[PDB]
């Protein structure tokens, strides 16, 4: 096994296939690693869980994400700051609320499953992955049915193009993107200040924080950590699950022939797919980390995926087993930023992959011998396209 040369902050890292033998080397020669370029990484799982645990030493008030100034969203903040935000809307992810939310939520699967079943085909990424969390969160933030395609458009355009190889043109559709998102949410704004209603913008348009208003501009951002939280998450898991289940007809025959198994299969997609490859913290003070010396002001990533396949948590990670007891995968990251979101997408994913294996019983590849394309974006990532064939249905 020779040394990785990478840089993990180029998006091409995350779609060439030998991430995972690159988080390998790390666990085994040099938990806390350091790039090509000098960039910390913590790569075990038991190195993020210590990160994760020392918020004063690992902060999130220098920002999430490398090479990025602080915004003003809650998760750039550190508590109790952070705190006050998370309370604000806390009430609509409960596991009461999001149960509530399952025919809604059923409804919408079936929708976009009704709008794909007399094709015999369709893009699982493009059709059904990535539609279904937008329509469940873009209703919850008060987005029209008829403008979901626009705000997950301007979602894609926000995050595909995360890397330090990012091209000109690529860069100028992202600085575009944010530009259009922040006009028209500005316009929310003022609309939801002039007759409130009860989606997510009403509700931040409404609150206080430590007696004090939400700026328009932490406004904007937290509707929009919210929106990217729900709309580039959990699509990843239901391709990048769903295409392991169908490159392992044994977990989907199990699947299919023992619905109980369900838990146990999306929490196995959860931890395989690791849609947030990465999150930032940066040291308040230096210190001596799993045997790195880390200083201060600098910043570590705490590699989810690569703790998601650690033999010292996970017996033979590289099986996709959706029976695998215990499977306590970081896919959601850990303490106080833990993802507040997280009943939510286990919801969708429960409901959607269902229905999947309902109504498309004779799911596959088009073509089995192939490989698909990840994203090369250095933040959240997954296929880019998964296209699938089955035997056409009547829409319900
Ligand atoms: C498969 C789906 C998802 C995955 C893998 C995921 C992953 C994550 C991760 C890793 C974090 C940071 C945790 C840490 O740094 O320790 C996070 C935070 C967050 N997520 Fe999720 N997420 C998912 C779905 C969602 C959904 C559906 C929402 C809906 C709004 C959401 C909203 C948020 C928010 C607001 C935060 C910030 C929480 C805070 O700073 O306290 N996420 N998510
Ligand atoms: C997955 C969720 C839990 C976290 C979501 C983080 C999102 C909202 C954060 C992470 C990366 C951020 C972008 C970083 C780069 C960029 C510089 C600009 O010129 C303005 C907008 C911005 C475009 C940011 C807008 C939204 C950001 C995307
Ligand atoms: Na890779
Ligand atoms: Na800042
Ligand atoms: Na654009
Ligand atoms: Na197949």
């Amino acid at each position: 096994l020779i040394k990785p040369d990478v840089d993990l902050t180029d998006g091409n890292f995350y779609a060439s296939r030998q991430a995972r033998e690159a988080y390998r080397w790390m666990r085994a020669n040099q938990p806390v690693f350091r790039d090509r370029n000098g960039l910390a990484a913590a790569s075990t799982y038991q190195a993020v869980i210590d990160a994760e645990r020392q918020p004063e030493l690992f902060s999130n008030a220098g920002g999430i994400r490398p090479d990025q100034d602080a915004l003003p969203m809650m998760i750039d903040m550190d508590d109790p700051a952070h705190l006050w935000r998370r309370k604000l809307v806390n009430a609509g992810f409960t596991r009461k609320r999001v149960k509530d939310k399952e025919h809604s939520i059923a409804q919408l699967c079936d929708t976009l499953i009704d709008a794909v079943c007399e094709r015999g085909e369709c893009d699982f990424v493009r059709d059904l992955a990535a539609p279904l969390p937008m329509a469940v969160i873009g209703d919850m933030l008060g987005v029209l049915p008829e403008q979901r395609e626009m705000f997950l458009r301007w979602s894609d355009d926000l995050v595909t193009f995360l890397s330090s190889q990012v091209s000109q043109e690529d860069f100028q559709v992202t600085i575009d993107a944010f530009a259009a998102y922040n006009d028209f949410t500005r316009a929310t704004i003022a609309a939801r200040r002039a007759e409130p209603t009860d989606d997510l913008v009403s509700v931040l348009v409404s609150s206080e924080v430590d007696g004090e208003r939400l700026s328009d501009d932490e406004l904007v951002m937290e509707t929009l950590l919210i929106l990217i939280g729900g709309d580039e998450t959990t699509r990843h898991t239901l391709s990048g699950g769903s295409e392991q289940l169908l490159r392992n007809r044994v977990q989907w025959d199990l699947l299919q022939s023992d619905r109980e198994l369900l838990p146990g299969a999306i929490e196995e997609m959860l931890r395989w797919t690791a849609p947030v490859k990465n999150m930032c913290r940066m040291l308040t003070a230096d210190t001596e980390f799993h045997g790195t010396a880390l200083s201060k002001g600098e910043k570590i990533m705490l590699l989810f995926e690569s703790a998601n396949f650690d033999e010292a948590v996970f017996t033979d990670p590289e099986k996709f087993d959706i029976q695998r007891n215990p499977n306590s995968h970081l896919a959601f990251g850990f303490g106080t930023h833990f993802c507040m979101g997280n009943q939510l997408a286990r919801l969708e994913l429960s409901l959607m992959t269902a229905r999947v294996v309902q109504r498309l019983p004779d799911l596959r590849l088009a073509d089995q011998d192939s490989r698909l394309p990840l994203r090369p974006a250095n933040f959240v990532s997954g296929l880019e396209s998964m296209p699938v064939v089955f035997t056409p249905s009547r829409p319900l």
